[PDB]
């Protein structure tokens, strides 16, 4: 059994989660493995029931699971609580800390059928953009010693070998099952901490002689994402640099509703969620794009459960659905499918290819 | 009125494109009834060959004795093998920037309507018109703070003073005043203490510039907006690190490297003005290099060191018009192009045609 804590949350979360569960249920059937999918409240849902955004019983469920499939949290009903009790701050941050989720993986794949929605000219991306941004979450400038004075202020970009090594291993493991290339993004021509990155990564790379390792400065990487992004496979970044480039990658993608995120530790545990936010203003309708949630469930199969073919099947189903013109309102305003119709479309493609 | 300019044309294409910038400036001086004293000196590889060093004491003294430096390009294969600190670029620009306290780098990103095809952004993204000025602080922050490389740990320090922030902010607002009256301060104030200080100091500088719209934007959002919606920007005021990243992103969206210029300024009107691109050694013997970046550096020098705003504008409009007429060098149109001297002459002829 693969034990999944399903925390769908608020607003569109339960509605899009229903579609991901539909797809995973089929996948477990096809591959003859079992899911235990324990749904539990998180966020606003949990504040209503239990008075807090993350209950002890829900935390313990997560500890007993192999991964967390997370929806979205937050909405107007709870916007008036004390800041520290509000759904998002009180759910995701403590989970990341509890489970030492030090690595964020955000794919940037541009689907041939949605090339028009990228802000980049079609000729720039025509070879195919398929990138994975791997960002360290625990180290560097966001956590180093800092001081605000009246006349002077500083912050400290500090990293350890332990921090670099564990994120580097995540990146190479990804590259192994993608296109076998890692670009280490740094500023080694001036930063001592970037020099340490290169030393540690080059040493980790000895275990991964099948992977092509390249180094690129963060300023050149900001250029290349605009000028020639098809070269990238895995992009390994520090916390600060990843925070910047992951947004740039989102921007070149063009289809925000398809973007997913995995926050992983070093033991195969992850929290998998759509990149986008709540969408309270469409929560009562049946139009939200479920593809990001479904793609989060694929990432969970690939990275927490090592069910690579199952993941691939889901991804190929989405590619084919989009290639057939089957899309939600955010992707095609003139001709679209409702959330449940989109889920069913994907399911049917999975069944059509199950021979 | 005599404006004294140290002309340091350098290596490769530098001397060839400089000729065209001097041609345009000579006409501008005639039209506006002022004079230039142009003193040419060696820099970079040329200077290493003649004097053993990339910047000679007499060339340094000449600069001190001038009102601005109009710089070409330095570097080439011949000197690529020297120690890193002695190579033409490092050994010319860095000492000059230090000597003259050139703490502000100004890089315009203007996409010409006739060259929209050359931007990697879809035409629809940029169609409203992209005209941005990146203002990057050069003396502070993480590149100069305390750092240490250990075996198990390493750090660098993003440190800024109020003095550093105030001087670059003033430069940005003064630019915004004569552009579109908008500054975006690019920071990470939700997490960096140094960014909080930026916002404090900049908001205080802003009191003197009540005609300018000041907005704040996080660096990560700025990296997105340059791709998704760049026409919103006028002046983009950045720290050293953030400017280093976003200036390159802006170059990327621009698409026409041969048109890009740079000014490095202090607080007293002195500046070093150069093309953003390199010395293009492999085409140096030919007559095809794009002189427009060099000419645009000359215009920036007029605008910012000599306060000859209209003369600068006249050069910029002459370029716009030449491009709009399809008159371009090989790098911009491979099928039908003008040689370097023809391009210069074309711009000159447009300047004369509009001199009524």
């Amino acid at each position: 059994t693969y034990k999944v804590a399903v925390l769908a949350g608020d607003g569109i979360g339960p509605l899009v989660m229903k579609e991901a569960l539909k797809i995973l249920t089929f996948i477990a059937q096809k591959y003859n493995f079992s899911f235990e999918l324990n749904e539990a409240k998180i966020g606003g849902a949990s504040i209503d029931a239990y008075g807090v955004a993350l209950s002890d019983e829900t935390l313990k469920l997560c500890e007993q699971s192999d991964a967390i499939l997370f929806g979205s949290v937050g909405g107007p009903k709870w916007d008036n609580l004390p800041i520290d009790q509000r759904p998002e701050r009180a759910s995701l941050l403590p989970l990341r800390k509890h489970f030492n989720l030090f690595a964020n993986l955000r794919p940037c794949k541009i689907y041939e059928s949605l090339t028009h929605a990228s802000p980049l000219k079609n000729e720039i991306i025509q070879k195919g953009v398929d990138i994975l941004c791997v960002r360290e979450l625990t180290g560097g400038i966001y956590f180093g010693k800092q001081d605000l004075g009246k006349e002077s202020a500083y912050d400290t970009e500090i990293y350890t070998k332990k921090e670099i090594e564990r994120i580097a291993r995540i990146a190479f493991e990804s590259a192994r099952i993608r296109k076998k290339k890692v670009h280490l993004i740094d500023k080694a021509n001036v930063l001592a901490s970037s020099i340490l990155w290169r030393e540690v990564v080059a040493n980790v790379a000895k275990d991964y002689q099948d992977i092509n390792l390249e180094y690129m400065y963060v300023d050149n990487a900001a250029m290349q994402i605009v000028k020639n992004p098809s070269i990238f496979d895995v992009m390994l970044c520090s916390n600060l640099f990843g925070d910047i480039l992951s947004d740039e990658l989102a921007a070149i993608n063009g289809s925000l509703g398809l973007l997913s995120s995995a926050s992983l530790n070093d033991k195969g545990f992850g929290l998998y969620e759509p990149a986008g936010g709540s969408a309270p203003d469409i929560a009562h309708l049946n139009i939200a794009n479920p593809i990001a949630q479904i793609l989060s469930a694929a990432l969970m199969l690939k990275y927490s459960f090592k069910e690579e073919q199952a993941a691939q099947d889901i991804e190929n189903a989405i590619s084919l659905a989009l290639a057939q013109g089957k899309m939600t309102k955010d992707l095609n305003a003139k001709s679209y499918l409702n959330t449940d119709e989109m889920g069913d479309c994907i399911l049917e493609i999975l069944k059509e290819n199950d021979n």
